[PDB]
C-alpha cells in the first residue's frame, strides 16, 4: 500500500521495510565539493547499439520501458564496475513543478525529473537473484533540465495518453535509449538501494553530472500520468520521488576532475 502520498509516502516505509533506515540508502544529495576524484576508475561503457524494447507499462509508481533482457544485448560494463549488466528497464521520477522532482540532488540542487536505466549483474543470471546480491544492479541515473526537447523522448511522450492509469501496457519496440543519454558521461558513483520499497541495499549507482534538456511540453505530459486505475478518482502521477537520505558511512567518487 506504499506510495508518495502523505499517509504512504516515504517517511512511512520504513514501518513495512525497516531497512528504509538502513546504512546504504538511495537517493543521496551529492556534495560535489567532497566527493573525490578517483583516477583508478577505470572507463565506462554504456553498448545500446542492440537494445530491444518491448513494452511499456504504468505500474502506479511511475512508467517504465522494459528491454528484452534474453540475451546480451544493451550493456552497462566499466567504470566502477566488475563484470557486466544488463539493461531491464527504464524509468522516471519527476515532480509537479519544474523545481522539484529528482530523487538525487546536487548541492542540494532539485532537477526537474531524473531517469533511471536499470542494470543487473549478469553473473547472478537474471534479475530477480541479482537484486537479492550487495552488486546486483547497475542503475544509471541522468538528470532532466526544462529547456530545449529531447527529440529522443518524444516518442515515449506521444505514447503516455494510451498508458494513462495503472496497469495498462502498451506495445513500445524499436526505441533507441541512446536518444535519452547527455553529450558526457562524465558521472558521480557510490553504493546504495532501490529508492522505492523493497528499498533493497543492491545497487551501484552511476550518476551523470551532465543533466539532458526535455522541454515544457514534454514533462508535462508526464504530469498527465495517473497513480489510479482506471475508473478511480483521478490522482495525477507527480512527485513521485525519494527525498535523499542519510549519506551514513560512505564516499561518493568522481570520474573526473
Ligand atoms: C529495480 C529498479 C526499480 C524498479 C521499479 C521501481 C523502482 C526501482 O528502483 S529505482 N528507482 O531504480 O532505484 C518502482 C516501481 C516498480 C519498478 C519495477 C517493478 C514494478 C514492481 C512493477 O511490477 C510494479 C511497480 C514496479
Ligand atoms: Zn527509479
Amino acid at each position: 500500500h506504499w506510495g508518495y502520498g502523505k499517509h504512504n509516502g516515504p517517511e512511512h516505509w520504513h514501518k513495512d521495510f525497516p531497512i528504509a533506515k538502513g546504512e546504504r540508502q538511495s537517493p543521496v544529495d551529492i556534495d560535489t565539493h567532497t566527493a573525490k576524484y578517483d583516477p583508478s576508475l577505470k572507463p565506462l561503457s554504456v553498448s545500446y547499439d542492440q537494445a530491444t524494447s518491448l513494452r511499456i507499462l504504468n505500474n502506479g509508481h511511475s512508467f517504465q520501458v522494459e528491454f528484452d533482457d534474453s540475451q546480451d544485448k544493451a550493456v552497462l560494463k566499466g567504470g566502477p564496475l566488475d563484470g557486466t549488466y544488463r539493461l531491464i528497464q527504464f524509468h522516471f521520477h519527476w515532480g509537479s513543478l519544474d523545481g522539484q522532482g529528482s530523487e538525487h540532488t546536487v548541492d542540494k540542487k532539485k532537477y526537474a525529473a531524473e531517469l533511471h536505466l536499470v542494470h543487473w549483474n549478469t553473473k547472478y543470471g537474471d534479475f530477480g537473484k541479482a537484486v537479492q546480491q550487495p552488486d546486483g544492479l547497475a542503475v544509471l541515473g541522468i538528470f532532466l533540465k526544462v529547456g530545449s526537447a529531447k527529440p529522443g523522448l518524444q516518442k515515449v511522450v506521444d505514447v503516455l495518453d494510451s498508458i494513462k492509469t495503472k496497469g495498462k501496457s502498451a506495445d513500445f519496440t524499436n526505441f533507441d535509449p541512446r536518444g535519452l543519454l547527455p553529450e558526457s558521461l562524465d558521472y558521480w558513483t557510490y553504493p546504495g538501494s532501490l529508492t522505492t520499497p523493497p528499498l533493497l541495499e543492491c545497487v551501484t549507482w552511476i550518476v551523470l553530472k551532465e543533466p539532458i534538456s526535455v522541454s515544457s511540453e514534454q514533462v508535462l505530459k508526464f504530469r498527465k500520468l495517473n497513480f489510479n486505475g482506471e475508473g478511480e478518482p483521478e490522482e495525477l502521477m507527480v512527485d513521485n520521488w525519494r527525498p535523499a537520505q542519510p549519506l551514513k558511512n560512505r564516499q561518493i567518487k568522481a570520474s573526473f576532475k
